[PDB]
This record gives structure tokens, sequence and C-alpha cells, in this order.
């Protein structure tokens, strides 16, 4: 595979190896003055569209495009189905720009056929803090694949991010591109095991009968940390200190302001779940997970897999194992079928004892225009949506 597009870009070549002594841009001294003011050209019959994510109709068009054309599993049974309310939350964080929510319409039918988006955040990479763009939800309609529209969308969002004097981005993908700074597998913890088997997400074996699998994944409906409760606005300062202080140990992590903590953590039903343990007016433990369902295609019984994805979890009054056992419990109480986590932060250490199973492939973390040492995923301290 040649990466004829990617090799024109400020990113590492497949064989590039940098020491820990290197931690800087590939291209520095960039000038907002010099950024191209013209939109990149689209094939005949197609146009840029500025998406207003706070307009329910524009949002619903993005929602439809992703519902029909986003990430599918290797066998093509499952397709991610981010909710409209989810997309609102994911793309209207503090200081977001409307002009980084970019669609492409096919003129003749006025239908949206392409999308890419970014949001601004401060990213600390090997102890340097850089204002970056966080790029997500790149999607080209399934009918228009391998026509090189993705590189158009990418060069256009790059241009619009550069116009804000920002020159670095972070992004994740399942595909291998030049070149991951880290690489983390998904692990899956079955909650509704019979449904997971019936939809073909998990399996059994003569060793393991349906009843025995159900017993294996059975959980006690009692928290290790008995006062774990939904987060509220009063807990923003406390979570800002607990999470902020925790994250500083990692090689890569978002440096959250208090406004960002409110946005990213305050709970939204069917979007984001954050629980806290408050002890003497201090927040001492937190659990958070987000809702990302998969549409189940062509099943007579089920149309939706409800999945909870581990987001940020910190404990100071229990073991990490006990905290994540509580996270699984909290996802079960909210009627989630499976709890997913990446082998980042301290997550791997709990996967065997908590009966997680290893997933297929992995999620690659990337930076744009940044040269640095790569590292093991335990050193990663950021989870993108
Ligand atoms: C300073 C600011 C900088 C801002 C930008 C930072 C960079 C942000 C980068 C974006 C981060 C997104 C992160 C994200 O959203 C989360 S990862 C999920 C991405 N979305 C999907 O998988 C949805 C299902 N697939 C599709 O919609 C299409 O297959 C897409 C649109 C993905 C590719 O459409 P297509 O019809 O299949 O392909 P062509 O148009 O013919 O394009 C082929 C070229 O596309 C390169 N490609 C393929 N998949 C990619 C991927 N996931 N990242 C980056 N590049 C990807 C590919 O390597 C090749 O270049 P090469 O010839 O060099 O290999
Ligand atoms: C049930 C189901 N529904 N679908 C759609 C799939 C693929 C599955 N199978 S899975 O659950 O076992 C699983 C899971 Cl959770 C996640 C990844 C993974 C791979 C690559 N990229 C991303 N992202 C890209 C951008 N940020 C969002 C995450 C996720 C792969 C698998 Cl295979
Ligand atoms: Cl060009
Ligand atoms: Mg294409």
């Amino acid at each position: 595979i040649d990466y004829k597009f990617w090799y024109t870009q400020p990113v590492p070549k497949i064989n590039d190896e940098f020491n820990e002594s290197v931690n800087e841009p590939f291209i520095s001294d960039n000038k907002v003055e010099d950024v191209r003011k013209d939109e990149y050209k689209l094939p005949p019959g197609y146009s840029w569209y500025v998406c207003d994510v706070k307009d329910e109709k524009d949002r619903s068009e993005i929602y439809t495009l992703l519902t029909d054309n986003y990430v599918e599993d290797d066998d093509n049974i499952f397709r991610f189905n981010y909710s409209a309310e989810f997309l609102l939350w994911a793309l209207t964080s503090p200081n977001y720009l409307k002009t980084w929510h970019i669609g492409v319409k096919y003129d003749a039918s006025n239908k949206l056929i392409g999308f890419i988006s970014a949001i601004p955040t401060d990213i600390c990479i090997h102890k340097r803090t850089i204002k970056m763009a966080e790029v997500n939800f790149l999607c080209v309609h399934k009918t228009l694949r391998s026509k090189r529209l993705a590189p158009v969308l990418i060069k256009e969002i790059t241009r619009r991010i550069n116009l804000e004097n920002i020159w670095q981005a972070i992004y994740t993908a399942g595909v291998y591109l030049p070149k991951p700074v880290s690489d983390a597998r998904y692990y899956h913890r079955s909650i509704n095991v019979k449904k997971l088997i019936e939809i073909g997400f998990s399996s059994l074996n003569s060793r393991l009968t349906m009843s025995r699998a159900i017993k294996l994944y059975r959980v006690e409906d009692t928290l290790n940390i008995k006062n774990m409760r939904l987060m509220k606005k009063k807990d923003v300062e406390g979570v800002h200190k607990l999470l902020g202080s925790y994250l500083e140990q990692f090689n890569l992590y978002a440096v959250f302001t208090k406004e960002e903590i409110a946005h990213w953590f305050l709970p939204i039903e069917n979007v984001i779940y954050t629980y806290v343990n408050e002890e003497n007016g201090k927040i001492k433990d937190m659990i958070s997970f987000y809702s990302l369902p998969s549409q189940i295609l062509g099943n007579d019984k089920y149309s939706t897999l409800n999945a909870a994805y581990s987001f940020y979890n910190v404990t100071t009054t229990a073991t990490f194992k006990q905290l994540m056992q509580d996270a699984i419990l909290l996802a079960k109480r909210n009627n989630f079928d499976v709890f997913n986590a990446l082998e980042v932060m301290q997550n791997k250490s709990v996967f065997e004892d908590l009966k997680f199973g290893e997933g297929d492939g992995s999620l690659k973390y990337y930076l744009y225009n940044w040269k640095c040492a790569s590292f093991a995923p335990a050193h990663v301290g950021i989870v993108l949506l």
C-alpha cells in the first residue's frame, strides 16, 4: 500500500523512528497570512455545505448520513449509529467553530453525501501543550467510495483549521495510516450475554453452555463504592481537579478547562454518563462512559446493540479493579448490553479479572504535523468519541 495522498502530508513515513528527545512539528513558523483563501475543488455536481449542528434539520442530515454510511464491522452486520443528540454534544464543545463542521452535497438531489468535522482542544504530547484540532466523523456515502473524495475533505478541513492559526491535529482510526503514535485494542465486557450470542457478537462452545455463560457474566447489583452518584454542576471543580491531576502522568492527554469539564462530563441521557463519589466536599472517585449503539442489520429480533464505552475513570478510595467493576454495574443498570474499553490508561490491568474479551484489530492514535516518539497504549490518557 503506497499512501500517495498521506505521503504529501506533514506526517511520519511508515519507517520513521523518533527518539524521546524529538517532540516538535514537521513544519514550523507557519503563517495564517499564507493559508489558501479558496475552497478546495470538488468534482462537478458537488458543493460545500456549511452544517449548522445546532439546527435540528442540518443535524438530522448528518445523523442520516452517518446512520447509513459510517463504520461497519468486518462481517458487515453492525454499523455505528451515533444519536443526533450525541452528535450535538460531540461537536458543540467549548469554543467550537461551525466552520469546521463541513459537509458535501450532491447538487442534483440536494442530499448530503460527505462530512468531516473538528473541534478545538489543548493537547499535551510528551509534556508539551499544543492547541490542536480534534478530527472526527469523516464519512463518504457508500455509493461514492474510492473516488478520492476523502483527501478533498481532509485538505479542506486542514485549510479551515490553519485559518485559525492551528497547525496540529489529533485523530483515531481502525485503518493503518502513516503513522500511529500509539495503538490500542478494544476489549469487551458482556452484560446481556444471551443477546450478544444471538446477534453474533459473541459465541459459546461445548466447554461453555448458554447457562454457564450467563453465570459467568452475572453481576452483583451492589456498588463497591456505595455513594457513586450521577455527577451534577456542583461537582465540576472537584472533577476538574481529580481528572486533571490524574491525567498529567500520561504521554498524551487533553488539558481540560473547567468549562470543558462541564461540557464533557455533565450527564446527558443516552449520551454521556458520569458518576462521582463525594467525601468531605471532595470528589474522590469518578466513572464515566458514553453511549454508542450499533445498528444491527437484518436481524428479526433486534435492531440495536446498546453499548457503553469507557471514557474516563479515576479512583483514590478503592482499587482500579473495584472502580471498573462498579462502571460495568452502572452500565448494566442503564440497560447497556456490553461495556467496551480500550487498553489505554490503567484499563488493561482489569480486563482478565473482570471477564473482558479481546476484540478484533485495534484503534490507532495519530497526530498531524508532529514528530515524536511512539509509546505503549497504557501511556495514552485520551479517549476520542
Ligand atoms: C492542522 C489540522 C489538520 C486536520 C486534519 C488531520 C488529518 C485528519 C484525517 C482524517 C481522520 C478521520 C478520523 C475519523 O473520522 C474517525 S475513523 C472513521 C472514518 N470513517 C469511516 O470509516 C466511515 C466509513 N468509511 C468511509 O466513509 C470512507 O471509507 C472514508 C471517508 C473513511 C474514506 O473514503 P474512501 O472512498 O474509502 O477513500 P478515498 O475517498 O478514495 O480516499 C482514499 C484516501 O483516503 C485515506 N483514508 C481512508 N480512510 C481514512 C481514515 N479513516 N482516516 C484518514 N484517511 C483515510 C486513504 O488512506 C487514502 O489515502 P492514501 O492513498 O495516501 O492511502
Ligand atoms: C458491535 C460493533 N458495531 N460495529 C460498527 C463494530 C465495528 C462492532 N464490533 S466491536 O464492537 O467488536 C468493535 C468496536 Cl466497539 C470498535 C471498533 C473500532 C474499530 C475502528 N475504529 C473505531 N472507531 C473509529 C473512530 N472513533 C470511533 C471508534 C472502532 C471495532 C470493533 Cl470490531
Ligand atoms: Cl492540493
Ligand atoms: Mg471517494
